[PDB]
């Protein structure tokens, strides 16, 4: 996954459970940029005991080998209907009791989640990714715990990797725009458009009424994601992107201009990209995309974004 | 409204109809920086006709005189309020279909709307100012409606004042970041906190489990409004407060600092304000926001806030 004038991109595969792994490797997976752990979480009784998590987790780091797996911390919310959880309702329950926060006001899953990934990161190479953050506060506190956590299992004798990389979901507008500051705490992004496409234009995408309005290709979205970008680089540092538009051929070549680190989606895409990345030269294409963030509206930007496609 | 070392910031008022004209000018309101228009929508069985609303935004505009009023466009939305409308049942209700789109796609709101507010125009400085704006080309469409209108009012013989002003309500995060190109084509700007806030940090304010996390004074917003209010000034254009936080003691200082154009609240609060900005220099506020907006926490931001005083 290296361009024709050699800019590197490592592309890789978004799986929900181990098997998942095992069609992403067939498919020539450079790696895991999201292991979704919904899975764990849904359809029990109980939550997932800190030991089935381990089991889990240490599967898929030993499933990979050598390629580097992304672990997001729960992500679930009020939508998703969990019935020994709870739940409150909600007058915008996108925007409100879920994800992190969830995570942080319920500490028995932060507890668990983050002890067991730590121990299976003693069989590969795993990396913690949170969603939904907002705050360098909620980051903070988030490196004390895992802290914690970490010297937790120090006194119980248990091995973990000491370098395990931490990393932040940029999916809200305000981590996009204090993304530089984030940068300067943590090791990686990986921004999964969908959702911060949704809140930048205030729209819901599964409301029939302005789903015409989710353009993750508009010169706002795109702009903020440009910021993150250039904020990792600034720190020496890298983001990727694991959202829908990561899999979608017509913004694979913008988002390479862009300085874009790395690829993830669904397994079956992972050759096409790959395709257009190796023919691709990367100058070109860092060219087009800083022409193209330039333009007011997005059919501008895509005139100027299918002409370069045109060859 | 000027400070001591010379700094010009007009300092109006919110309102919600005529009545409440009296209450602002007894407070040395220097105008009205938005005039809510829910009230006529709010409370009927059919939409209130162009007559009504040239009526209404006539006597407000006299009201005033010498004085420039800002109408703000209709910003309905809601579970369901009125149900003349037949609004939709969404899940996000404040994700979804608002107002600016609900006039858009009913678009027999636009034409009644912006004839009355056109017409009423020619008696007073009259601004329209939209809500919601994501998009450059929603501003171009209604750009290119308004001047179907006024060239349509034009042949019907009514006066207008040619000169009307336009601009946006920068309340989401896309109009926040595409604030240059914006500024390229209308002539103001007026942020809407209440609104802001809670697309930027997702957080619903009426849900009480996450409450806590809303923040207007937070790195992230504060560097989205003075990106804002850069961008207005390097069109040679000016940019306004319009949310509750613009009646807050507490960032007045730090606003100004900013470079904000305008202050916009219910009245109450402008003689305090008023003091505060003929009491401070500019220079010295534009040093304290430069260092201040450069804090990485809310909690060092409001240390360096209150430091200051």
């Amino acid at each position: 996954a290296i361009t024709l004038d050699g800019h590197q991109v490592e592309v890789c595969a978004n799986i929900g459970t181990v098997r998942d792994v095992e069609g992403a490797e067939r498919n020539g997976a450079e790696g895991v940029g999201l292991y979704r752990t919904e899975f764990l979480f849904m359809d029990r009784d109980a939550l997932p005991t800190e030991e089935e998590q381990f089991a889990a987790y240490k599967a898929v780091a030993e499933a990979c080998g050598s390629q580097a797996v992304i672990v997001r911390t729960m992500d679930i919310g009020g939508d998703k209907e969990l019935p020994y959880m709870n739940f409150p309702k909600e007058e915008n329950p996108f925007l409100g009791w879920r994800a992190i926060r969830i995570a942080m006001d319920r500490r028995e899953i932060l507890r668990d989640q983050l002890r067991a990934i730590l121990r299976a990161s003693a069989f590969g190479k795993l990396r913690i990714m949170f969603p939904m953050i907002i705050s360098v506060e909620e980051v903070r506190a988030l490196r004390k715990e895992i802290e914690i956590y970490k010297q937790e299992l120090r006194d119980e004798g248990k091995a973990f990797d000491e370098s395990i990389e931490i990393g932040v979901m940029v999916e809200t507008p305000a981590a996009a725009t204090i993304a530089r500051h984030l940068a300067k705490e943590v090791d990686f992004f990986s921004i999964g458009t969908n959702d911060l496409t949704q809140y930048t234009l205030a729209v819901d995408r599964g409301n029939d009424m302005i789903s015409h309005l989710y353009q993750p290709m508009s010169p706002s979205v795109l702009n903020l994601i440009k910021q993150v970008i250039d904020a990792s680089h600034a720190e020496g540092k890298w983001t990727g992107m694991c959202g829908e538009l990561a899999g979608d051929e017509r913004a694979t070549l913008l988002l390479l201009g862009m300085g874009l680190d790395e690829f993830s989606m669904s397994a079956i895409s992972i050759p096409r990209i790959k395709k257009i990345i190796r023919n691709t030269n990367f100058e070109d294409a860092k060219v087009l995309a800083e022409q193209a963030l330039a333009q007011p509206t997005t059919d501008e930007l895509m005139t100027l974004v299918n002409k370069f496609i045109e060859e």
